[PDB]
């Protein structure tokens, strides 16, 4: 028995990696390997527009500002579809009530999107279309209110959480402690969510140990990280809010809501 | 791939749970009175249909009101299935106006799929299972509403007696969707592999399911000759209708679906 402590939570911490490796086929290690340094860059309107030839989009059925607010719609909706499959791999999620695990979901997927987002970005820019594009953060804030500072607060995001230098491995218990949130609203069987969380916050910690022994208190810096994620998401309801009342495919308006 | 299928196949079943809260299993429960709950109101009448007005719980006209009623029921269904649809793995991956195609040709078929498992042939289960409306009482409606329904009683026959589940009919319903021959699609071969793969996850779904019923997975592909006709002559259904009713306020939602639609 000394040791199988240790070996199971590092068995559960290799079983998600290998499942977020089958999920997210472009991993931080892939994405960072790309942004150092060949990508498209889209750097201001003019080359927005012979990106458009160069990558084949697929959200385009109008004005620049709102076709690159939806080609961010579009990518979201893809990356809802990847974290609920990541999530049937969670050992306990696929047995627990259905609808608490839309419920998880539900509320969940926004959180781990912003933090998978920072994956993709360094204080410069994004990248765009698996890769294919990098689109710089000067464009996206040069563009017209409200949309100039749609995405801004989450490159301020991303370069804080970057400095922490998870890796996949990390990331992959990481994004699983979100899922298993005993806190969102309406949950019909707390305790059973309770308890795989602990389980998944023991393999975070003990990862992150042997991870980043450098690191010290870095199981309780990611913690705090989730403060700033429940605001990014918070914030960016609201300026979905805006845009619905002051801006402008029935089906369509149906597929993403 | 064998574990890749059945995987494929309890997914499918699972979003189908999530999406859709009246399922043939419960249809069926409320149909032969087999757990608790009171039996559903029977409309079988002109005086049986006020009354169930009353309890079950804008035109004045009857043939109209029921008409209406059944779009109603349409939108909700929708939503339902675009809803479905997304889970699909690769659906949400397609270009955004071939995913749009897809729901506005694949949504009938499937509503009246659907439809089916609330079907017997003496009757439909209306408002979510608290009614039970007679299939001579819908044949009996005023031309040319009188017609509206029978097909679809002629379709639910044939195809229950095929005695699918919910988790044969969430395959069936995605095999449905992903249909590369759907009029203006853009990118068909993406959508040809993605059915191509359910397709095979719902030939293995139908032989351990259902290990005695010979050719059940072509007898069931072959219902979609059937559905895709209910469909074309509802259309014809709604041309004469344009012509035999005064405004007939159509649902939005509908409107765009039936927008250049055969
Ligand atoms: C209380 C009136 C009533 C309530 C619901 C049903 C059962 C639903 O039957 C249906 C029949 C047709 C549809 C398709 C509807 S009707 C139409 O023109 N377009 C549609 O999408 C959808 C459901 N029968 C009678």
């Amino acid at each position: 028995a000394m040791g199988s402590e240790s070996a199971d939570l590092r068995a559960l911490a290799k079983h998600l990696y290998d499942s977020y490796i089958k999920s997210f086929p472009l991993t931080k290690a892939k994405a960072r390997a790309i942004l150092t340094g060949s990508p498209f860059v889209i750097y201001d309107m003019n080359s927005l527009m012979m990106g458009e030839d160069k990558i084949k989009f697929k959200h385009i059925t109008k004005e620049v500002a709102i076709r690159i607010f939806q080609g961010c719609q579009f990518r979201s909706v893809e990356a809802v579809q990847e974290i609920t499959e990541y999530a049937k791999s969670i050992p306990g999620f696929v047995n627990l009530d259905l609808n608490d695990q839309v419920t998880l979901l539900k509320y969940g997927v926004h959180e781990i999107i912003y933090t998978m987002l920072a994956s993709l970005m360094n204080k410069d820019g994004v990248l765009i279309s698996e890769g294919q594009g990098f689109m710089t953060r000067e464009f996206l804030k040069s563009l017209r209110k409200p949309f100039g500072d749609f995405m801004e607060p989450k490159f301020e995001f991303a370069v804080k959480f970057n400095a922490l230098e998870l890796d996949d491995s990390d990331l992959a218990i990481f994004i699983a402690v979100i899922i298993l949130s005993g806190d969102r609203p309406g949950l019909l069987n707390v305790k059973p969510i309770e308890d795989i969380q602990d389980n998944l916050l023991q393999a975070l910690e003990l990862q992150l140990k042997l991870n980043h022994p450098e690191s010290s208190q870095l199981f309780a810096k990611l913690l705090q990280k989730m403060t700033d994620l429940r605001q990014i998401v918070t914030e960016h309801v609201q300026l979905l809010q805006v845009i619905k009342k002051t801006e402008t495919h029935p089906l369509l308006q149906e597929i993403y809501k």
